[PDB]
């Protein structure tokens, strides 16, 4: 079994937790994260928690649960010790360049590192792989949400007079998306100033977004989320070739999920840095192939 | 560009012919075929139409678009050449042996194989593993239809009385199917014995199967087909994660584009048999890696 | 305007009033009906009521709102006193026949005569005609329900021991239908009986069919129906032509409409019998053709 | 057999040529093109292609597959030969006046021209005419989409610094549409400029649009589109009546079979102009009445 | 049975008339309006009709059909009768000032008042609430339409120069509407300033709205109406629990019979006045509550 | 805060943990069940856990989270102490008669209890009353799944030779089910005696049953569910009125927010027992009526 440590215990990190207590090819060691209190959080009691991974013992496999900057400096740290990474970095504008980042420090270090391994980025570029390998000539649409993004609810959260936030992504079709905000006010806050500094933030400017104010902001938050990847193209030279493929999700249940598996896979490849499209899909997969094989094709 | 030849012309032989013509990474050397009229079809004007493999010249790569019970011997001759082979075998009972035969001919031969490369089996064996290792814990259905059976219409026809015949695979589902068959009968022969050789058949008797005589079979056809993949389960420890991908399709042009990006991604692979899980999916799009990262992660 | 007289007075008969009396080119110059009692109907209320067309004057058309075994002999009652006819005769099978016997009678007596003008056969005949000639090669499915059958509810209700029932058309897909019973009970009536009876008619042998019993049928009682007429074609020579047309609409009061429509075009025509797809479409419109295609086309 | 002749080729032209040669009661003289080059292409491999529909004999019958704008004065022509002529002419504001033109012309010469022959105008307007009949009062809204509208899309290639582009045509819903440009640039050409030209151009200025630069436009383009027609209407006093009409469909290859089948059709009629709403709808279909009523009705 | 009155006679109230009948624990005393002319309406026959409830013999329980704004009088006046009342006053932002206004008018007089019993303000009302409880954390959206609205339109009729118009409320996702404006220009009037004061009125200025001139209003009029509600949320601690609900029905047509309903729990609850998430449901259905639990729970 | 004690410890058990705890206002006082190990679950961990509810200070509220057998006399038992109970009887046939057994019990010990309260019965209960009420004459279907029965699997189980199993609910429509059945066998064990024993089951008798041997079924297991209840009623007089209502949840943890939800309501009402259509649904939603009532109605 593949020894493996959760580092960072945050949303993706207790669900990170589950996800590698119930994969039958691993073993957890422990929880690596920044604060260790006296009073053992209920979901840790019987599990090693410490502040840094030298402390857990003979660690093979990291996910890496911490917040999409702090990626890079925690994936190279892992591999120069020579442990396995993933991550589920979802910057798809530099992703590309974080991956020639680290694929010689994994492979100098005789390390595999998978990045972007969540759903998007991850397995929704695997499936929007698909699409474009079965008809060439087309466009693939993904629509986002309903579901709360993370980035977005944070930069509002930064705007002095809020005192919590909520960013629903909202999908308009043809991948464009609208925001939904819903605010938490600070005792004597202005909404209006609140206001503008949302739809003129550079996060949001682009898009249409309304803010509504309101008493809790945590009696409206839920993790789920969800996507619509659509593809109308020409398979050879036969056009409307119609794709679809929907999703209802825990985000960050599945996004760990996910991450668990591309371990499982960084564990089994040369090393260097992979996206998930670079790894057979079977190496996704617990076992030997074969029974996978006859199962599943 | 990878010099193709494409052998066997039948439904997705045609477009097996419209897919490689429409790869910017290929060359189309020629089609091999059992028979080479005078009278040279209209879409084969201007493309060399030979008997023998041996008579193109420089093939590195073959599409193999014969009938299923070909495929075995087909691409053991083709590989014993030092070709590379794609092919849509589609039978999942025993394509994981077919696997086992062909992977130490290819090996032996220094060429790639690729089995069962078409949309079932094929990509949707792809959405399948990625179902399996999002949400480990649950069930897939994969239903299909409404859309034509091959191998149901054949064994329709193979019954004496039977001038032409056409059998609908019609989604029950949960994975399970029901059949309708359209028969033409020849001049004087019995319906009420045709039906029930329909029905009794081996191929017809497990499922739900309806009959009607049709004045002309040629008059219902259209090869357009289609699935719809649903999987509901458990990503590490969270239940009732849902799951859903559904296709509209022209099937023999979906079958000869994915070959076709099945046989480029082989010219890419160390010799051996492989099936469509066991290739990353980047390998299956033309060109360098880098760009399609950029586009699709 | 068309001198419009609704002959016989039930269900599609009250809508049947209705329709009439909001057609812009039509006057209502009465209704018959086998029966008038001095507590004269709301509704009929300043409407003129009769037991024989005769006393109608003026009449120059008549829906016949009459049950389908009575359409033929109505029609040529009303065809041999010069009146245009449009009635809804249901039976696929025969109405070619009946289009035989009236098209001599209607032109004899210089009248037109629309057969089969209720929304299936009628509307949903000329849908079918489309879906043909824009994809010529396929097949088309027409799944009606889930609505209540008259024609099954009726031959229920003609099982002694059954007070009052209605059966339920059910799509199973593909044009196969299931059916549902509900049964109302006369007192001491024996229910495994009834329900035998039922199962074994030959308006419900060939189908699945559930029968259930309830204290009260007139509690369940809705005139609502609807279809979902689907076909995968070949337009030309491409295949995987996708249509699909969907209705959920008041199933008597949509038929009156329809019948309305085709009288107005009954009155073009030149004198003999039609079915709906036998007449142009901007016929069955009120008014000018011009505005039409301007509005419409 | 009707002997008919492909005027024009072009998309739609490819189409025509396949929708003839699969009628049952047509024969195809040949094809009309600007253009007869040494190297003939490989599908008119064996059809006689000429400049001039003089140098075919016998034509009774032509397909006007030209520009819209070219559509007018190319069916005076044929017309004034005593030729029988289709077009799917799009333009809904001036088809009313076009048919006001070639009526006379067409019966002067003793021959039929149908206009506005593709499915929108074309089917689609035989459908509003349905569902308008059927429920008077009410609204039906047309939406279109996604799909690439050939007419938007020429536009930006006549700006100066586009080498090619698509626009394709979204829909926003009760019948308002969006704009989703894709456009390569000239070597050395100004996005900014194309840009403004683009969203300011008259056939886009009252429409939102978006326009995105490309590598390539070959690359993303698809001939495929569908329209989702739906109506809420009053049937005589009943509201709420709900109707709805779907399709998804090569666009070229369905304008291409409607015309022909609509050039069936006008071979039926008196001398003169018609729109498809003015023709009984089984004249669209070939043969015989008698069998298509049995099988349709 | 219950002793009931309808107040007030329009849509709601000819829809009121028949719901009334169709009830089977209440008996029609007869119906109150401003307007009693000699030509009694068709409806209306059989029925008392008078300009005051005083002339209703015995009245129970009445209905107060009548505009929005005439409610809080209406109820109070009834109400001080000794009446028990029901309304559908639709204004979600001062209702509940309504009902603290009503209830010691109701309790004083010792009758009970339900007010809000439509279908929004109503039904949707209680299954907001029981999607509140059944996932405590989340939003839920409640979109309207396509559907007529009798303020908007009203509104727009206000405008001098419109002869008539209608409003149809279309929903744009995540509780956002459109307004699409039909409008009939008396003689001489002018659209643009027509346009501007409907888009700059109070009741459209904050929508995105459009504004389209009809020969006809009434040609375009349908009272059907229709409603999503979604949420999703979290169950305990359960995240992504979903839920949907849909209705496509006749607006005035449900509302009546809602408030029929509503006025049966009226008769049964201790005197007051109370929304219709303060009353048990069971107390909506006729007859003893046994057979309605063994029925439905 | 009301205390309350969750009793019995198994899904709805674990959810109903977490349920109670995310309640506004409610004090978790402790969990009752059969074993208490020196090992605590995590879960557990600083929650006090005890073999008898006299362990548990001042209880004021328990949730009933034993099987459906064991909740007449645990409800009685909890009941007779004054403590407030509330359960998810499943067993539609019977719990009628539960209510008036349990409703002497509960009153004369001051206590109020509230039966069958999950989401069917329960929710999806109240849910067909509105229904019902909304529009009388007409028919609801409750269709469920896909989705895992407990009561099957545990069928299933009972028999000799099965090792662990679990039953699919699978809707056929019309509120017709049919049942796939997945089955591991202890070593040696024979499968067609355990298909034998397994469709003939009682419980499996009446439904159509598959059943499928598998290498492990926890690989299989899905807490996931989901129910589509569907009504095409009258309204009145007026027809054809379209509901439709779907769900697709976490079984376990929906059932036991529910069941908080109303044992929330049970402190609010008078001794007795009720169903969840008995009971304002108000009263389900924590804290004041007024802010609820300006929020949801």
């Amino acid at each position: 079994k593949l020894r493996v440590a959760v580092v960072g215990y945050g949303n993706v990190g207790r669900y990170a937790l589950e996800a590698v207590q119930a994969a039958p090819d691993m073993e957890l060691v422990g929880v690596v994260r920044r604060k260790v209190l006296a009073a053992t959080p209920p979901e840790l009691t019987g599990v090693r928690v410490v502040t840094d991974i030298s402390q857990l013992e003979g660690v093979q496999g990291a996910l890496l649960c911490v917040p999409t900057r702090s990626v890079p400096e925690y994936a190279e740290a892992m591999l120069r010790r020579g442990i396995h990474t993933v991550d589920s970095y979802d910057i798809h504008g530099d992703l590309a360049d974080l991956r020639r980042r680290l694929d010689p420090v994994a492979r100098e270090h005789g390390a595999a590192a998978v990045i972007s391994a969540g759903w998007d980025p991850g397995t929704d570029s695997i499936i929007r792989a698909l699409l474009e390998f079965m008809a060439p000539k087309g466009i693939t649409y993904t629509n986002f949400g309903p579901g709360m993004s993370m980035g977005h609810s944070v930069a509002v959260k930064a705007i002095p007079g809020v005192r919590d936030a909520l960013s629903m992504t909202i999908p308009a079709g043809m991948g464009v998306h609208k925001r939904a905000v819903y605010v938490e006010l600070e005792p004597g806050a202005d909404f209006a100033e609140v206001e503008r500094a949302i739809k003129t933030d550079p996060y949001f400017v682009r898009d249409e977004t309304r803010v509504t104010q309101v008493e809790s902001v945590s009696a409206l938050m839920d993790v789920g989320h969800g996507v619509v990847m659509e593809r109308k193209g020409v398979s050879g030279a036969t056009h409307n070739q119609l794709f679809r493929f929907e999703m209802r999700i825990n985000n960050p249940a599945l996004t760990a999920q996910v991450m668990v598996a591309a371990l499982r896979a960084a564990a089994r490849q040369k090393p260097g840095c992979y996206t998930m499209i670079e790894i057979p899909v079977i190496d996704y997969l617990p076992g030997d192939r074969e029974a996978w094989i006859r199962k599943l094709v």
